[PDB]
């Protein structure tokens, strides 16, 4: 299929819940791509939603190019730089261990792409290893972060307003990286990324959580018995046997008020004391890199 004119689609990539990515060839360029297509009948149209999302998070390092936007056939299209692996992807090839080095490399990193979407007036509130990704090539030692379907404006791009407290929320993302909060039903916030980043660098760190794999029948029982999993579990608990900055980093996060600006730098600061006291250097490195 031709897609903009100068896009031609190859094969599927990738599966997500509200479109499929395909391979693409931008051929007046000689470049890869990656089409997102979404059919224009779909029930619940949200490729527009993140393209304009996209489009505000652009000239972000680690945020993926938008090429183009349109209609095509029977599908809306969105055309993108083309990533690589997703960090899950990179975790299981690497045998679900990365070495405490890798951990630090993506910490760094990944609170600044999350700084970065705050700063555009977002949060995420789909913070987990799937979403972020690896770039290809000359971005090889990029951490990119993707699927802004999920994100909300927690502030108005003008006042600064914070969006008001709210309760009585349904769970929105993945149960296993969910802050406490969100299991309490409060109205996600810029700490509730970070806490997800937080339960994310443990389960790189472990290899799963405590509170993964838990039988349940229905879905609202299984959130509940991982809520209680969650909140039975001491950060100290969940981080022992691992330096206590990943304990550190988790109090801080469920110290944060609802319209707190997360100390970004505090963070980033407390994983580069660690990695600087281990004596690693900002190589980029990563595990994955020396598989042969
Ligand atoms: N720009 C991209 N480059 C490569 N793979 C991607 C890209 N965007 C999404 N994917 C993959 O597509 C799937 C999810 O697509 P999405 O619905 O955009 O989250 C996962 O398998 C991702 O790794």
């Amino acid at each position: 299929l031709r897609v903009g004119n100068r896009y031609r689609l190859g094969r599927k990539i990738g599966s997500g819940s509200f479109g499929d990515i395909y391979l693409g060839t931008d051929i007046a360029a000689g470049e890869e791509v990656a089409i997102k297509l979404e059919c224009v009948k779909t029930k619940h149209p949200q490729l527009h939603i993140e393209s304009k999302i996209y489009k505000m998070m652009q000239g972000g390092v680690g945020i993926p190019t938008i090429r183009w936007c349109g209609a095509e056939g029977d599908y809306n299209v969105m055309v993108m730089e083309l990533l690589g692996p997703s960090l899950e992807d990179l975790f299981n090839f690497c045998s679900r261990k990365f070495s405490l080095k890798t951990v630090l490399l993506l910490a760094d990193q990944m609170i600044s792409r999350i700084e970065y979407i705050h700063s555009k007036n977002f949060i995420h509130r789909d913070v987990k290893p799937d979403n972020f990704l690896m770039g290809l090539g000359k971005k090889g030692n990029l951490v990119y972060i993707i699927d802004f379907g999920l994100a909300k404006k927690y502030r108005d791009a003008r006042t600064h307003q914070h969006i008001p407290y709210r309760e009585n929320k349904n769970l929105t993302g993945t149960a296993r990286y969910a802050s406490i909060n969100t299991h309490l039903g409060i109205e996600q916030s810029r700490r509730d990324d970070l806490e997800s980043l937080g339960y994310v660098l443990m389960y790189f760190n472990l290899g799963s959580l405590p509170w993964q794999g838990l039988k349940a029948a229905t879905k609202r029982q299984k959130y509940e018995r991982i809520s209680e999993k969650k909140m039975s579990t001491p950060i100290e608990v969940l981080c022992k046997g691992y330096p206590s900055e990943f304990a550190t980093y988790l109090n801080f996060c469920r110290s944060l008020r609802f319209d707190d600006k997360p100390d970004y730098s505090y963070l980033r600061q407390l994983f580069r004391n660690l990695f600087h006291r281990q004596g690693f250097s900002y190589d980029y490195v990563f595990d994955w890199n020396m598989l042969k």
